[PDB]
């Protein structure tokens, strides 16, 4: 009964097509494939469990490949041992990769640490464990003063906050991964510390040579620059990863949760599926109940309009993912039941208005002939009460809608004309389970128009 | 254009071809045919020039057959001379006919006249000119005290006001023209003096007797029972001609604007035509140009929202017919000018947004695959800006709906699937030089629904 | 209990004492004094008949003197015969006073007539009977050809369309007028013809030098000129008198409705008074009931918005005076109880809200405690459901508020604090019976600001 | 800037001088109590200090006194050793206080235990760390099932969801800390454990019995018993703490969301402060900055519509406690700011009135006569953008006004009218800077009325 979709991240205690299956039943509706670790022999096998258990049971599900992405970390240190960092002191940072660290200097990953940083910017390390001000910096070294006492251990990563850093739109390694996911035949890319517009189109350019021109970009937005160029960057992506944690060490702590509203805002508005992710149920890789805030957290992620919510370590290496992933679905069902519709181009006109009509005449069903996600997405803006049934002749398109909310996809041989779309649509309706004899469905296509316009709704009794 | 349509009552002046035509061309929609005046071949002519006149210039009227209907009128006069009442003085009616009537007595046409009366009714005599008390009634005579001074002619009628008058629904002249009209398979029947539910069933079986069971019947609305009546009245009718000239003298004066208004209110939500009739433009059977209050008159009832205004004398035997059609055409068009949407069953949420969605993309034209009338008198309904292009493959539909507000109708072979009906609407639209290339539509028709029910809304650019 | 207020000129018939208590009986708020006819003896007569009546009955009513005004008329003939003029004949207008006229040619009284007319231009004889096409002007003669057929008698008026008069806004009869109206205090001075903004000024300028300065001027708009500079006209004047008689021979007649509809709004918008006048019941002159056509009018007068409607030669010379001003009532009764508020400055902002809460709290009563008429005024403009009770310490201001839709004044000897007006405003509020023990009443004023600034709203219980 | 109030738990390390001031400059404006722990002495000083900071530096704060209440505690253990439960095992509870425990059985300190329990419920324990069924209730032993492998320690806390329990509405050391409190004038008094409608009246009965009549009970809802009985314990309370943290371990986790909402919503409604509070900013405790979550759950609640959020621990014994309360200001700045007005009985009507008054004329202050809280809470209910400065001549009503949002109280020596309210509010609101010349106010009182009716609303320009 819930609309909003769960992500789950799929390891070692839950690859096994046993809990794949178990995962389904629970709520998943897609599964996400973490890069910064495993192998192509890991993911690939992961791939193949759940398309055999999607075979054999006839659920739908997606894919969703999470690149690794580039970064900045701090590299290793005298004897592997921590070093222990006193407010006041002096601390340089090294583009020297071949310098061992010690408590005066460490070295980092990143040529253009040198370049990109000013004189008074804050360096963090470790999470935003320790905190320090660049106060010169001067050939290939980066002098800065300690601002709180802190540990240091070895490979730890960097955060610059407010800093736009000239890092590449994709590692090495992101680029070997991202042919895996065309070679798979993945639904999504989410394409990790997204920072401007011309990111979104390497990659874009990146899959289209390798036939993944139909593989939809999740952008996540990491940092400020991300928020800075927002608009530009959902222009040119399919959809959006809100990263919460990463915005927790680059922005304001207080900004956090209005980039979160403002990004989730613009996505529905946009038609483009927005992820909520990062720090949702963490407690529950060590314990079988989440924290009331972990659950207040979600909910209001949902409430704020999120499409759907993701599991990280929780699903992936705890000690209690299928325990994870049904509370999740509980708090999907419970927030999402007390939801109203948000009535506030042609397209615009006729979804806007086939959902005012559904919720006037109590229509439990709305029946989209989708050509591509646009129309299904379309009627989805304004958070009808009624399920949407999406009718799609491309398979791709059936897995990619598992992630929209409320959105139940459907596969179709074919659908010749508007009249043949009521007739089927009925029937389908029928077999769905989702509607009745006697109940109004509202039946939303396009007529005689290019694809991705919708220009028709109609009403039908079953 | 003007949207409100005009019913021309058509006389000696007006009857050739060469008027006909010119009547048109000024506006005229309907023409009316008032059977209290000429014999069948005089009719007959009418209509055979009128169909003429349509057959050459393609132009499109509907003809409305107007009965004399049952009166109650006074009798003769000692020497045909008039006599003078004086208030206060007795006076007696009877119903013998064969008394010739002076100062004291007069005899009256209805048998029934003792009968529906009782002591305390008013009589009045003329139009309301002389009123009268009954003080006793007994055998065959009627006893009354005059109340006003007046003189008294011959054959002049009585009206009752507040009394249930027990005349038949039809006369036996009204019911030889009503198969004289199903002969000549006229559009519209007018019936005179409905008070009553049953009086429209009686003429719709008359009709159905004589091959008329698709001629509307228009009930005419003439005293205080058929206000009393009114809701069934109409419920049985097809529409409702509103006679304020009857009603003034039947009615308290000051109500009589009121109930013009809640009768025009409930036949738009009955999808009803409605007719405003009598009263109108009558000074111009003498004079090139209205009153001021007449001119006020009229603007008024388009106001309240009628769907036709109606010249009577003016345009059959006045002396200035054509300036008398086109003063009330630049009415209509004035007052139309000023009028805005009224937005508030499947049919009526899909005709209210069609409407709603029109205005809101600036779409000139609603086109509407009409099953019967019922369909363009749904959209008609909300008052659309954009005028109602009606697509109906029936010739006396097409013409019935000429009366309807705002609506063109189309004759079309046929359209045997939605998509159909889309294609050859965008035609239809072009050619109808109501909208051009780049305009918005939107084309409304049922979809695997019984007739009469409209269940498709669809936008399309032309 | 009526909200539209009824005006009537007294005149022989309505003058006595016994009458005008009667009158005011029947609904009378204000006499009206017209200037056309009467000697100063006269009509100082029916002004102290008036005020005995008032004294005597405590009952309160205000007096308009209603200017002659300046005018355009034709002069004598030969032979006093009336004389036949002939579509197409050449005719001639002379401003030669002293010609006698004939078929061929008539002097007119204003010598302006050569200067403001131009060749083209349209001549209109005896409320438009003849019309005629300026074809020449020579020296001091217009030459014309007749357009249509008609009879010219002596001495009629001469309305020229579109046409810009250079007539002195005061003809030298009225600046005497209006001098005794100063001297006998009347409350509204209803200047006829005004064309311009300097009309009203001249007017103003003539009170204010023989203490006139609080006398109200109501601006009678008569002419297309009127119309075009209404704006400036509404500015400068205290309040409008709709002339619809004179405006149907002036502009074209499908404009007369809505040029009444436009200048009602305005003027209640501008919270200046609105008088609907002529063309009322004027068939009640000669009978004991209106007709049909002529309730309706006035009714549309009403739901129009009019503030009050005014009875002519009805009431003045006519054989059923006290019968149109009982009808009159009836009909406004009928007419304001179907009526509903009109809900859209800090007065602007409290006066809404002013209203919005009685209708909230369902008070029958608002009280106002009023600086000159701008605060009752201001209450007004929202058309409240609840009768307005306007407290004022200035007598003149009491006369004048009669004319005020809904507004019953209060003469009060002060109110010096606001608790104070509250105090006594429930006391005058049960007193006037208007409310009762336990009705709420609200209760509007200004405190500690200019008069005319309405800033405060109370609630209280009686 | 911020309306949102902040409450402070006051400890040893804020207790001084010293940091009450910079607690108050950094956005404390309650003072709160725990009286868990401290004697008389410590808190007695803690009044003391603040009162002397308040009277120095003219600053408002009011005091809240947050009682133990009644509990149930396991008890002690053999060897006062931890002893480790494996799900599965037998364990029993003895309401025998004599029983030293051990890994089969412990003692509890509620008598009532063996009653209030059946076969079936569940008993956690220690905050939810250890969960058991209970399998047999006899005599006075409490025999159940452990569900979950845990360490039981000594003296834990024990809940019973969904369990109604007899304890007494206040402990033996409750009623002497109330007596404290009216001997201290507390401004607030926050009632532990609230469960039904008679707990509220015990307490206000025990507050009258000891001069306290006028201490405001905020009523602590921790369990599904106070939620069941919420409506008639806030009828009887004078405002609402929502305890998180407790509802966390004894309702549905995915339910604490919506029951804040529900809650907070109810309490606005009712003109009653509600306080949010527990699990706010915990983490400072020991770190400088919050978490991401923690700000998000901050700011949601006051999305939500808190009154007051609270700080705990991070502001009594934490290390930061001056970077809690600054961070927290921080977050009810950034948050408040977003927030919009909620426009939706005499004192509803002109209050909701009011406010929509102000926002039209983008007025900056809403001036209060306020007797008792009633009428500044009745404007504060519709989240006006003005800020409310509360006049009110009562020096307890003063402090407590320190609590609702966006109200800044103000303590004047008399108004004896209503034209002195607007004299004296004006020169008040330009004292207080809250506002500046040429500003619109909004002047709010009662006049001519009992006390707590607000009938009178005002606008003027400073």
């Amino acid at each position: 009964m819930k609309k909003t979709k769960i992500v789950c991240t799929i390891g070692p205690k839950t690859e096994s097509e046993e809990m794949l299956a178990k995962m389904l039943d629970a709520g998943m509706n897609v599964m996400r494939l973490n890069f910064s670790h495993g192998d192509y022999a890991e993911h690939g096998q992961r791939i193949q469990n759940l398309r055999n258990v999607m075979s054999k049971t006839g659920k739908t599900a997606a894919i969703l490949l999470d690149t690794k992405g580039p970064e900045i970390r701090t590299m290793k240190l005298e004897g592997g041992n921590d070093v222990s960092l006193k407010a006041g002191q002096t601390f340089t940072f090294t583009t020297d990769k071949s310098v061992i660290g010690n408590s005066e200097m460490v070295a980092v990953t990143y040529e253009g640490f040198t370049t990109d940083l000013s004189v008074g910017n804050t360096v963090l390390v470790d999470d935003g464990l320790i905190g320090m001000e660049v106060t010169a910096i001067e050939g290939n070294k980066v002098i800065c003063k300690v601002l709180n006492n802190g540990d240091l251990g070895e490979n730890k990563g960097v955060n610059l906050p407010g800093v736009s850093i000239a890092l590449p739109a994709l590692a090495e390694k992101d680029k070997q991964d991202l042919i895996f996911g065309c070679e798979q035949g993945v639904d999504f890319v989410a394409a990790s510390f997204i920072r401007k517009r011309s990111d979104v189109i390497e990659i874009r350019e990146h899959l289209k040579a390798h036939g993944g021109e139909n593989i939809h970009i999740i952008s996540k937005i990491e940092n400020q620059e991300g928020l800075n160029n927002f608009d530009e960057i959902l222009e040119a992506s399919d959809g959006i990863m809100v990263a919460r944690g990463d915005l927790g060490v680059e922005i304001p702590v207080e900004e956090v949760i209005f980039a979160q509203k403002m990004m989730i805002e613009k996505c529905i508005r946009a038609r483009k599926v927005v992820i909520t992710a990062t720090q949702m149920l963490d407690s529950m890789i060590k314990n079988p109940r989440p924290t009331r805030a972990e659950a207040g957290d979600v909910a209001n992620a949902i409430l704020d309009g999120t499409d759907a919510v993701m599991l990280s370590g929780e699903s992936a290496k705890g000690k209690y993912p299928l325990e994870a992933v049904s509370i999740m679905a509980t708090i999907c069902e419970r927030t999402d039941r007390v939801m109203n519709s948000r009535l506030e181009r042609i397209t615009e006109a006729v979804c806007r208005g086939a959902v005012e009509t559904a919720e006037k005449l109590d229509a439990p069903l709305i029946v989209v002939a989708t050509q591509g996600a646009k129309s299904a997405r379309a009627v989805r803006k304004y958070f009808p009460d009624a399920t949407i049934l999406a009718l799609t002749t491309n398979e791709k398109t059936a897995h990619q809608l598992v992630l929209s909310k409320g959105v139940v996809p459907q596969l179709v041989k074919e659908i010749t004309s508007t009249d043949d779309f009521y007739r089927l649509g009925k029937e389908l309706a029928l077999q769905s389970g989702l509607a009745h004899k006697g109940d109004v469905v509202v039946m939303v296509s396009g007529a005689l128009v290019p694809s991705g316009t919708t220009n028709t709704a109609s009403v039908h009794v079953l």
